[PDB]
This record gives structure tokens, sequence and C-alpha cells, in this order.
């Protein structure tokens, strides 16, 4: 039938990955989400003239046990790892999110994208080169989003299904 | 084998798209076609003195998942862009259509012409400078067209076909 692209969203709390799943989802900036809901959400999108199925596991803390989140890091085929542009510790924090994705899909080549959220703030605490830098030394594409104005949300999310695309041709 | 055209109509709703369709299909003007309607014709013609089949998709622009319309622009070979020369709106709207038609067709190449219909009306808002000027801007022909005259129908048809000839020389 129609194509689903299982993806999950990563990063350390607080970088806005529920804000980017529900402005993607529900077309709305949410102020407040309790940073404890760890859902999935499902949204049929048109890619490049292609009618398909988003899957997407919205991950909370890695304190509390998931059975979501066995099933999708295990089936799942794209990632987007999260970082926030008035965040430095987030952006340092990339590099693990990374090693263990790698680490749990037992491969050193699952499709990614990483995401500088929140460019709608004026004190940038990390830089556009410095993270052009990182994601070209991962071979991954980096993308400004804002998940309030919807500023590149749309591209970080077709960008993942066209990076599982080019990983299967 | 024949030789195969997969032709797809694209434009603003009310341009005439389905009337287009079934005056070359069917040899007569259809006053009522559902708007929200999409299907493929398969017909059988000689252009050039080729005895050629054209395949058809009248597109109604819809929501709900088509694995044809899929199919249709991932694999077709050419594309009638249609406006309407008494709806300044639809002329507007063209450039949507053929940004969709490249994102598709992978390609800033793709054969197409550029259709102005309902020259039967002497309700002008686009005039034919205008839309000869849109069409150098893109390099494609533009043809004008009349379902209900059956005026240059086959023209539009006709001339994209040729263009496909070339594409393929
Ligand atoms: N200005 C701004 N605030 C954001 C953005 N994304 C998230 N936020 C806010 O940052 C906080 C954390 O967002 P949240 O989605 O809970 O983060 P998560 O735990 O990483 O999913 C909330 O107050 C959000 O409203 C953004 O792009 N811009
Ligand atoms: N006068 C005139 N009316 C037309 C012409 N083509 C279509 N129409 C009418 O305009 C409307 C739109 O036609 P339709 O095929 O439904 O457009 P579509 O939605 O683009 O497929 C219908 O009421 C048609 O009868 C034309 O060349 N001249
Ligand atoms: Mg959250
Ligand atoms: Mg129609």
């Amino acid at each position: 039938g129609m194509t689903e692209y299982k993806l999950v969203v990563v990063g350390a709390g607080g970088v806005g990955k529920s804000a980017l799943t529900i402005q993607l989802i529900q077309n709305h900036f949410v102020d407040e989400y309790d940073p404890t809901i760890e859902d999935s959400y499902r949204k049929q999108v048109v890619i490049d003239g292609e009618t398909c199925l988003l899957d997407i596991l919205d991950t909370a803390g890695q304190e509390e046990y998931s059975a979501m989140r066995d099933q999708y890091m295990r089936t799942a085929e794209g990632f987007l790892c999260v970082f926030a542009i008035n965040n430095t510790k987030s952006f340092e924090d990339i590099h693990h999110y990374r090693e263990q994705i790698k680490r749990v899909k037992d491969s050193e080549d699952v499709p990614m994208v990483l995401v500088g959220n929140k460019c709608d703030l004026p004190s940038r605490t990390v830089d556009t080169k410095q993270a052009q830098d990182l994601a070209r030394s991962y071979g991954i594409p980096f993308i400004e989003t804002s998940a309030k104005t919807r500023q590149g949300v749309d591209d970080a999310f077709y960008t993942l299904v066209r990076e599982i695309r080019k990983h299967k041709e």
C-alpha cells in the first residue's frame, strides 16, 4: 500500500521535539508540552509528488520504560537529531544521540538530519558554521527550524524522508 | 508495441481540464463534469502520420491518496498546464503547477505546454502577450484553446507529444 516512513525525533530535553512534531502534525505551536509525554503521530503527506505516511515518535527522557520506544528504535528508518540554537549543551550532546542510534541499529549508515530549532529567538549561542561543520562531519543535512513560526519544519522532515529514499537507492 | 504517450493535465479547478480531455477523447463539449473526479483516458490517434496512444490523466487536485495519481506524476512524459483567459487567478496559479511538476519529475526540463482555454469568451482578462511572455520565460509553447468550439484542442495535445519526441530524440 501507501509507503510508511518511521521517523524518531531525538535530542536533549527542552530543544522543542514535541513543538516540532505537533507543528508538523497539527499545524500549531504549543508553548507548554509536559516533558514526560512520549507518543507517536501519523500524518499523510506529499513529498516531491509522492503520497506517503510519516510515522513519528516524539521521544522524552531516557529514564523511563516505553514499549513504543523499543519497536521504533528497532524498526526506525530515520532520525531527527534536534538541538536548540540557544542551548550550547544540547548541541554538545548531539554526538551522543547519534552514537546511541548507531549502536542500537548496529549500523554506521542510519538516515539522519541535524536540526537546529528556535531560530525565531534573537540570541543564538550556537552559530550556523558550527552546526554546518558537525553535519558535514557526519555527512548529514543541517536544517534551521522554528516550531513557533513553521520555518523549515516541513524541510527537516521531508529531508529525512528523502535521506531514507536514498538509503534504499 | 504501439508508442504510448503518458500526458497529465494540470491547472486550477474550473479552467476546463476535463472539458478539454473529453473534447479530445469523445469529440464533444461537456458543460457538467464533476470537479472532484480524477481519472485516466486512453485514445489511439495519428500525429504527423504516426499512430500512437495517448494516456491522459485529468487531474482534480484531490487530497485522498491515489496510487494512479502518484504513478502518473512519476512516470509522465508531458504536461498540459491549463489556465482560462477569463480567469486571472488561474494564470497566477500557473507557476505553482510547474514547480510541482519540476519537484515530481526531479527535472527542470520536462515537456510542457501552456494552454489558455475559453478563447470563445469575449471577457478576456489575461491577454495573448502576457501568456506568450510566461511561456517564453518557461521555454515552452503557448496554445489558445476552446473546449466548447474545439479550437486548438488537437493542437494543444499534439504540440505536447512533439515536445516529448524532441526530449527523447
Ligand atoms: N521560541 C521558541 N520556543 C520554542 C521552540 N520550540 C519549542 N519552544 C519552546 O521551548 C520549550 C520546550 O519545548 P518542548 O516541545 O517542550 O521541548 P522538548 O522537550 O524538546 O520536546 C517550550 O516552552 C516550547 O514552547 C521554537 O522553535 N521557538
Ligand atoms: N465557454 C467555455 N466554457 C468552458 C470551456 N471549457 C470548459 N468550460 C466550462 O467551464 C467549466 C469548467 O470545466 P471543467 O472541465 O469542469 O474544468 P476543470 O475543473 O479544469 O476540469 C464547466 O462549466 C465547463 O463547461 C471553454 O473552452 N469555453
Ligand atoms: Mg517533549
Ligand atoms: Mg475536472
